[PDB]
Formats: C-alpha cells, structure tokens, sequence
C-alpha cells in the first residue's frame, strides 16, 4: 500500500543542493511566488497529490484536512514526518503569515510533533533547516493569547534541546530587533532559561550581556523585567565581571538591575 508521504533520504540530497547554491535560502522578510513554486516542486517529488491539493490551496479548510492527515502519520507513518522534516517545517512557516487562529492550533501541533521526532530518534538538524524553521517560528512568541505564547515556547523548549543554546541564543537576540514587545519579552525570557541552567559561560562569544542590556530601558514592562532578570542570571556565575560585559547603562537601568540582585539574594 503507498504512503501518503514518502521515506526516503532525499532530505540528505535537498540539503546539498542548498549548499551547491542550487536551491533558494528560506530568508524572506515575506513568503514570495519563488519560495512556494520551491517548496511545492520539492514536496511533490515527496507527497501523494492528493496531500499536495490541500497543502497547496487557498482554503484554510483545505489545509486543516492536510493538517489532520500528517498528525495521524505520527502513529502510522512517523519516518514520513522525519523524512520530509524540512520541508513540513517550511509549510508551517507560510501559515505563521496568515491569520487564522484555527489553522494557529493545528500547525503549532504539527510542529511540535515533528521536532519531538527529530528530538527522540537523535536526528541531526543541520544548520540550514534550522535557520529556516526557528527564525519564523520566534514570529508566533508574539501572538497576542497567551495559550498560544506557550505552545510556541514548548516547541522552542524541543528545539533548543536539538540545537542546544549555543547555536539557538544568536537567533534569539536577532529576534529581539522587532517592534512586537512581546516577541521581545518571550525570546529573552528564553535566553534567561539557557543560563539559568547551563551558565553564561558556554554563551561567552555572543556578547549576550552588552546585547540585552539596553532592554533595561525598554518601553515595555515584560521586556524589561526579562532584560532585567537576564543580567542577574549573568551575574549568579560571572558575579561583577557581568557589569564589565554589559558595559556603559543609564545610572537608573544599572540601579534596578542591582536592586533585583540585592532582592535574589536576600
């Protein structure tokens, strides 16, 4: 009987051709005609047609029932999922553009059941599906119900134990560049977490201190108590060295920050 969607090793072939500069770098600002002609080409060397109807209509409709198909190959199919991660993934991000909270629920669910089958079988990531994944994923840590901030910060927790903080912290700090206060507080609010657990040492070349100070001053509150407790976290393990890698801050800033290591303290 045929597979809705194929197990095979073309993921190590699509890999290569990104790499030989023979496949377009998943890096728009936007999804673009080129991105998703892609894509579609590259699924449908992978997908029954069938599968490629709906994940390639219009219909919000259309992809939950796509949706609905993949999640149930969890428990019948899951070297499917595996085998097209990448670009499953990729899918995902083109539905983090649309509003549609329903399609929201069901695509975070995907995800997560993919990067827990990446996770538990020890599957590699390499460095270009990541860069396509996580940076549009940071996206969705700004969505305005908070039971949708916690069903992307539990992928975020799967992924960061794949990629480790070393490699996800530079897209974590690039994530603080937007104007959505919330993308903001979540992504440090992660960074917080890595050093809390694993030491600002292992982070040491990314210059995570200097970067996360000026969100001290922050418009936004949630942005700066994380900004805030990120720094104390830094200063648990490297103590006043902390202040050295921060550099200069506004008196004021520089006085919460030690007020809420005075507070931790005591």
């Amino acid at each position: 009987a045929e597979l809705l969607l194929s197990d095979n090793e073309d993921k190590k072939q699509r890999i290569k051709e990104e790499k030989q500069l023979k496949l377009v770098k998943w890096n728009f600002q936007a999804p673009t005609d080129e991105h998703i002609s892609q894509l579609q080409t590259l699924l449908g060397n992978q997908a029954k047609v069938s599968l490629m109807s709906q994940l390639f209509h219009k219909d919000f409709k259309q992809h939950l029932a796509a949706l609905d198909s993949l999640v149930r190959l969890a428990d019948t199919s899951p070297r499917s999922l595996l085998s097209n991660s990448d670009l499953l993934l990729k899918w995902c991000t083109l539905r983090f553009f649309e509003t549609n909270p329903a399609a929201l629920i069901k695509v975070l669910e995907l995800c997560k059941v993919i990067v827990e089958l990446i996770r538990d079988t020890e599957t590699p990531m390499s460095q270009e599906e990541v860069s396509a994944f996580v940076p549009y994923l940071l996206l969705k840590t700004g969505e305005a119900k908070d039971n949708m901030r916690t069903s992307v910060r539990d992928i975020v927790n799967v992924l960061s134990d794949v990629v480790g903080p070393l490699k996800m912290t530079p897209m974590l700090l690039d994530a603080l560049k937007s104007k959505n206060a919330r993308q903001r507080s979540e992504c440090l609010l992660v960074i917080e977490y890595y050093i809390t657990n694993a030491g600002i040492s292992p982070l040491k070349s990314l210059s995570v201190e200097k970067t996360v100070a000026p969100f001290v001053g922050d418009k936004d509150v949630n942005v700066r108590n994380a900004a805030i407790n990120v720094l104390v976290a830094c200063f648990k393990f490297e103590g006043d060295q902390m202040w050295k890698a921060a550099g200069r801050m506004a008196d004021k800033d520089k006085s919460l920050v030690e007020e809420r290591i005075k507070r931790t303290g005591v």
